[PDB]
């Protein structure tokens, strides 16, 4: 009976322990906290000393949630063991980055005004902690560490983490949202590891899944990780956070719940949430429903380690069994440091206004360098001469940033050949031997190679044909969305499954290969995605800043639940070149168009992103025609500039049997920003009988030039413009001089008066061509408060208003 | 030996779930692959009986997971009820459940039989879902409690309106937007003496969004009915029941943001019933690549959460575990997760061949029978059930058949917003009026002390002005709801709705004196403001939802900067400036985002102006950007009496809330009121001459104030700046009477500090000249240039641009 008291206090103590740990620096939580010689084989008095060390001191350990047995004996084999006291030197290089925090964040605070709300103080342990996370990682051996963190101690980590030097940092508050890279070389080792820095906007936690696609990104370069050879993830993800962010933005569930996903895995992420118990001026009961602000980590079955900011050395050894359990189990690891906001939230804040009890407690607290001095002379570890020297370290830390602070003050062709078409034809039918092709499945492998040879090619094997060729000529392309290898219209079959075994089977792989046999060197990464739209977008922006080189395409189900990305389409893919001279390639492929399937199912809200345009940040494009896409996709990807693409895409169109395109129009074309009508450019038709001029977009075109054969209308032109964003100004001036009878021009649009192109076409056309657009006028559905009208019946009616309009 | 078997004990009930038969399919074969038996362990128990019990408990069709949660005695509740030997199901019971798969098969065979594209809809292979939330809802009337709101995607929509809100056929199949619109009914018990009320909100594609919106929805209810966090009892007598996707409840950021707001004082309803259809499949995606955890559910590990996972083929376990997860709710007012396990019939989409992307899944499928005929099947070799009780069975499944049948067949075959001085003066008195032995901090006292000044002097500022509005409508016995991101003290230090002991840290809401009149009698209004969460998505649906709740509320988001609203893109888009023309569902909730051009950086300085006014359509939201604090006071209280539910956009300012040229007199909140057009005082108060202007420059905000300080240093009588309040709607009549009063104007600026291709011109530009000719035919812009972001992220560019704009205005 006595020795089952004994077996249910180990599991106690596992289990709980970290509920009456001192991982509290401030103490705010004062309700927080025989047989003893007889061995059970060691003496109880030892098994609880043990217990109490390892789960109830600086530390608090929540591992017994992880559902992997091998995991959970991996962390109480390593924190129940009794460790070495840390030398004498290890004390030393702890205490001299606590000397650089402080030196730094005492010359921020003092030298400039307006720096308050950057502090890091009562948090300056953040820094040995980090220290400690990239010297572990460079033990390992590995590659890179590329930190993704908030404002709060953004350029002490570039001057104490990045190693950048003061006259970059303080050269000439977007300093506080800039990349960075440097090198960190190891003290007490012999190892260097590269130590980059990603670029955020004010929204916290926004940055989350775009480090991971950065992290990704780099990983495919080095072969290393999922689509690699070894195993090692040898590019670490360091991701900072604060306490009430953690715990409030959805993004960070998000991004936790790609960490195991084959499409997005990065071999584990180390989160450091640099908790001060604190949102500016609101209390962790109204921030978080949960003991712990890194309780969502619990959601992927995380190690969870509560430290002590206080105590240095127990930071910086969990950073380092953080990094040691990612490298074992390839999985996330949180360390919650408990620690303190010294100043307050804005500039000229008395943060005792509406916390006056945290802020007395933090009134009386000395500094977490002077506590760890005077901490090291009670334990007899540092004499009074080794605590002075450090006091003299300081003080020329703070001399030396004042003096070079004050010195710096005082100083192309996209055609491919039939051969290449009828190549990755004839790749959807070299099937691996014995592979079951599903018998619904086979009609469009076949159809593929009838397209590539004989014409009439559709948007979905144009698509293919574009990303096909890319590959064949060495480039990496990545393509994922919801539902993206199959296609939402059952029409893309990137990847085919086996009937009966279930295997999968990519035939643009075989194009990764020359006809010789050797590689081209490119690849073809093809995965669904998960049922996120912020933490995927925010991933594939993420990746084409980490591989430039690679072609990155995010496909929406529908381009109307994009709107759920909202912050990485405004503060990353349309802003961050201007802001942070950060490029990214990544294009967006959002299904658009007025079918009657409902609000949700209509638009990709072009009225947004044209808005959102600015001269050389994003191309914007709604092509009519599958080869036009083909040359959109291989000009995006060979022009050598980086720069998003947004393309609104059909869904039905798909299978309109107009909407083909011939051989001559992938081997001797190149992308038409504008296009006529081909009874112009290759028929009989007249453009001097023409005196009513219709400019659109998208599939309405072929329903005008469908009504136009039908009444035998030759005094009637449709124009399409292909590429909205930047306007062909140019091709649209010449085109239009073509037509010199016209007496009326007319923007149709299927999209609202408030929506589609005609918003900004309306006020720039009459403005940027002014003897062209002088008296335009718009044909479209009557502005709405929603993408369009929930009735099939409506919409019917609504489609054949803007036709008999435009004909009228 | 006795340590092997509490060591035992302790993994059944920590691990015992992933060896739980749950899954109706069997996909994975992997899941299931000393003589002590008789020797009595210490209550003493035969080890026998101890595994039994254990193997029953968490080893059958029911995965129990709980060992997680931190309270000791919400694990012991859990253990002690699953734990014991359960009574059998009375033949009744079993009937009744069996009569509940009846209906819900007979709804899908009609609903795919007699329309054409459905099979996305279906709910076949997940039929249990409907004696299931039977449970949940009989259960809710059992506990006597008032309303169960349900919150939904399509799949088996139109089902559980048929099935569960009680909704007739001739209404779910009137005119054949249905899957979206909103739903009230009533619940009768079956065996009890009690009913509940039952409703269904309104909502869009966009899977999980509903979420906070239902939150908010109930928290507004229970408000009312006096329940809960903010009433008198502790039963939170309106019950949220959320539905989810296994591959949504995963990767939508919502569900955290959601769930994160379960125990909070400002947000918590008392606890949520998640039911989690669990089919395996999103869309064409398989759960490895669609999470990266063991379950869907695991999300609500965040909260502590009992998560129940139960296998959807054994209805009565369902049913069971539903009635366990009512009563867990009851007892701690905390979430209950049911993740029932189960398959989808047919396809995503219509035409779809599932077996092309799932062959292994569907070939499984493709041999299962339907969850009725399994259980009427195991009901006879249970005993349970005789063979003429299984025909009369088979004859009910065929009676409801054809009833829906016959019954759509049939259906076929056919205002002053003035307040008086007093109002302002008690307002101000409040401030003052504090508890017996209260401490305010030292800043804090003369913030109290101006608003006494301010309400007998006048030089009204924009934070008063705001709580004058917010006190008077209190005062008339509105409900007044205010929250957002450190909402109590306000981002810029200018509210003080709170105030804080410096001793004791208790909280002081000086506006709450307003909701008792001078006589000591109730007014029947109250003041609820909180602090948010670190939210934008679930706060701002939450508060959207709350207006939907409570119509007769006055219901406030605030922003911590505009700029972080687009977190919430999916509420403004799908739910706030849409919900009304799609559903026709209203909500007058008002939306507060600090605005304005300081050099603050990209991220501080806009909440996008061109996105809302592009949304806008006659009749959905009204969009404003006040100048005065009168002409707020006055938006506010007209949005709050106009007894019209639309929602309100505010512009509301971040530097101008300190401008001491931004103040108004007490006669503007006494004799006077909202004004979407305004002119310069020197013209309607002072001795200027409308005549002598020959220049007009139309604008918004706060540059109204730099471009009039501009006009007074160079003595420019040639030039007039006229604001409009009112984005939109356009205030068309007004607009055009003022222009008409200035009669020798030869040039028309629209001025504003937002870059060329944001703020309000690209609307307004093309607007103007439009619905008035006579006067915008010439219309210019003084602006920044077109931006990819809101603005330059320097100081010195900024100033720079600002000087620019009133250079060229006075050029
Ligand atoms: C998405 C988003 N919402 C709101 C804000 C405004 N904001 C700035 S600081 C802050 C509180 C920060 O809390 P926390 O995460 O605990 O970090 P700390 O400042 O304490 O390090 C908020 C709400 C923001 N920058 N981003
Ligand atoms: C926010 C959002 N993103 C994408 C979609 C498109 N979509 C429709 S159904 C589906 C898969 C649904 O998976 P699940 O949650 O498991 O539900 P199920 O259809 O299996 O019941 C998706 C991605 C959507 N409706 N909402
Ligand atoms: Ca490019
Ligand atoms: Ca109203
Ligand atoms: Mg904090
Ligand atoms: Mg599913």
């Amino acid at each position: 009976d006595k020795n089952a008291r004994v077996i249910e206090l180990i599991a106690a103590y596992r289990n709980r322990g970290h509920l009456m740990a001192d991982i509290d620096p401030l103490r705010l939580d004062n309700t927080r906290f025989w047989d003893l010689d007889r061995e059970f084989r060691k003496k109880l008095r030892d098994i609880l000393s043990v217990l109490r060390d390892a789960y109830c001191r600086h530390v608090g350990v929540e591992y017994t949630h992880i559902l992997e047995p091998e995991q959970q004996r991996w962390i109480q084999e390593r924190v129940e063991t009794k460790h070495d006291k840390p030398t004498v030197a290890e004390q030393k290089y702890i205490l001299s980055k606590l000397n650089a925090a402080e030196a730094f964040e005492t010359f921020l605070q003092t030298k400039y005004v307006g720096q308050k709300r950057f502090s890091l103080e009562g948090a300056e342990t953040v820094i040995p902690m980090m220290d400690a996370v990239i010297d572990q990682c460079a033990e390992h051996g590995l590659d890179e560490v590329v930190i993704a963190m908030p404002h709060r101690g953004r350029l002490n980590v570039l001057a104490n983490i990045v190693g950048k030097p003061y006259s970059q940092i303080f050269s000439e508050d977007v300093k506080y949202h800039l990349g960075a890279t440097g090198t960190y070389i190891q003290m007490f080792g012999d190892n260097d590891i590269e130590v980059s820095l990603t670029a955020n906007p004010s929204h916290l936690e926004a940055v989350d899944p775009v480090l991971e696609g950065l992290v990704r990104a780099k990983q495919d370069l080095l072969d290393t990780g999922e689509e690699g050879s070894d195993n090692r993830f040898s590019v670490v993800p360091l991701m900072l956070h604060g306490d009430a962010a953690f715990a409030g933005q959805g993004v960070v569930a998000e991004t936790l719940n790609l960490a195991l996903l084959r499409g997005y895995r990065t071999g584990g992420t180390i989160h450091i949430v640099v908790n001060n118990q604190i949102g500016f001026t609101t209390a962790p009961t109204d921030s978080r429903s949960s003991e712990y602000c890194t309780d969502v980590a619990k959601m992927i079955g995380a190690p969870i380690f509560h430290v002590n900011g206080d105590d240095p050395e127990a930071c910086a050894w969990v950073a380092r069994l953080a990094v040691d359990f990612r490298q074992a189990f390839k999985k996330d690891v949180v360390i919650d440091m408990l620690c303190y906001r010294r100043r307050g939230a804005n500039e000229g804040d008395d943060p005792s206004m509406t916390q006056p009890y945290m802020y007395d407690v933090i009134d009386t607290k000395r500094g977490s360098r002077k506590a760890y001095t005077e901490a090291l002379i009670g334990r007899g570890d540092i004499s009074m001469k080794e605590a002075e020297d450090a006091l003299r370290d300081y003080q020329g830390q703070l001399e030396r940033v004042f003096n070079e602070v004050r010195e710096l003050e005082k100083h192309l062709a996209t055609a491919v050949d039939k051969a290449m078409l009828q190549r990755i034809g004839d790749a959807h039918l070299a099937l691996p031997e014995g592979f079951t092709v599903h018998p619904r499945v086979r009609p469009v492998l076949e159809k593929r190679r009838e397209m590539a040879y004989e014409g009439r090619i559709d948007w979905a094997f144009a698509e293919l044909l574009a990303l096909g060729s890319l590959i064949a000529e060495g480039k990496l392309v990545r393509l994922s969305g919801q539902d993206t290898q199959r296609g939402t219209f059952t029409q893309r079959h990137a990847v085919i499954v086996d009937r009966k075994t279930g295997e999968e089977f990519t035939p643009l792989q075989l194009l990764a290969t020359n006809p010789d046999g050797t590689p081209t060197g490119g690849k073809f990464l093809v995965y669904n995605s998960a049922l996120s739209e912020f933490a995927a977008v925010g991933f594939e922006y993420g990746y084409s800043v980490g591989n430039p080189d690679a072609m990155v395409l995010w496909e929406a189900q529908f381009g109307d639940f994009v709107n759920g990305a909202q912050s990485i389409i405004d503060e990353f893919i349309s802003s961050g070149e201007a802001k942070w001279g950060q490029l990214s390639d990544v294009v967006l492929l959002l299904p658009h168009g007025h079918e009657g399937q409902g609000p949700d199912h209509t638009s990709g809200r072009i009225e947004r992103f044209l808005q959102l345009w600015a001269e050389g940040s994003m191309t914007i494009a709604m092509p009519s025609t599958p080869a036009n896409y083909f040359h959109l996709l291989r000009r995006h990807g060979k022009d050598g500039i980086q720069r998003p693409l947004i393309v609104f895409t059909p869904k039905s169109m798909l299978r309109n049997k107009a909407a083909v395109s011939d051989i001559r129009d992938f081997t001797e074309s190149k992308f038409r920003s504008v296009l006529e009508e081909p009874m112009y450019t290759d028929g009989e038709g007249d453009r001097n009988k023409v005196t009513r001029l219709l400019l659109t977009s998208g599939k309405i075109y072929y329903e005008l030039a469908a009504r136009k054969a039908k009444e035998n209308r030759e005094d009637v032109a449709i124009v399409r413009i292909e590429q909205l964003a930047p306007l062909p100004r140019r091709r649209l001036a010449e085109t239009l001089d073509r037509y010199p009878n016209v007496k009326e021009k007319f923007w149709v649009q299927e999209e609202p008066a408030n929506q589609g192109a005609w918003p900004s076409f309306g006020l720039t056309l009459p403005e940027i061509l002014p003897d062209h657009f002088t008296g335009l006028k718009r044909i479209s559905r009557r502005a709405m408060s929603a993408p369009s009208s929930g009735s099939s019946k409506v919409h019917a009616v609504e489609q054949q208003e803007i036709l008999d309009t435009a004909f009228g």
